[PDB]
């Protein structure tokens, strides 16, 4: 159900943000084995998050909820942008490009913080 999906999507956002900030902490403390573990978890979580977002968008479309289709489209743009920085952040971690990885962590986390207040919008729209 659409509201049940949204209940699940709503919890993903703050967990994902937590993991990113933990990844920065682990990186700044030089704990690369932990950074890699966080990245793996984030890879699974982010996959599920984006799958849920896509499923909710198609469901809202079925129901003719034009208001929810638009809010969900904005969330998918932000998530696509995050996915691209994520790919680049992974590449930088593997090359050991510390400045690129740090600069990409800041910008991913600033995108993560900006998703959260938009998410409340989708709640009332469904």
């Amino acid at each position: 159900s659409l509201k049940e999906k949204f209940a699940e999507y709503e919890a993903f956002g703050p967990r994902i943000l937590e993991l990113w900030q933990a990844a920065r902490n682990a990186f700044e403390a030089g704990d690369l084995a932990r950074v890699a573990n966080l990245l793996a978890e984030l890879k699974e979580l982010f996959k599920k998050d984006l799958n849920l977002a896509n499923a909710m968008a198609a469901e809202a479309a079925e129901a003719g909820n034009k208001e929810a289709v638009a809010l969900l489209a904005e969330q998918l743009e932000r998530l696509k942008k995050i996915q691209a920085m994520f790919a680049a952040a992974v590449n930088a971690f593997r090359a050991g490009d510390r400045e690129a990885f740090g600069a990409l962590l800041e910008a991913i986390i600033n995108e993560g913080k900006a998703l959260l207040p938009l998410v409340e919008a989708i709640k009332e729209a469904i």
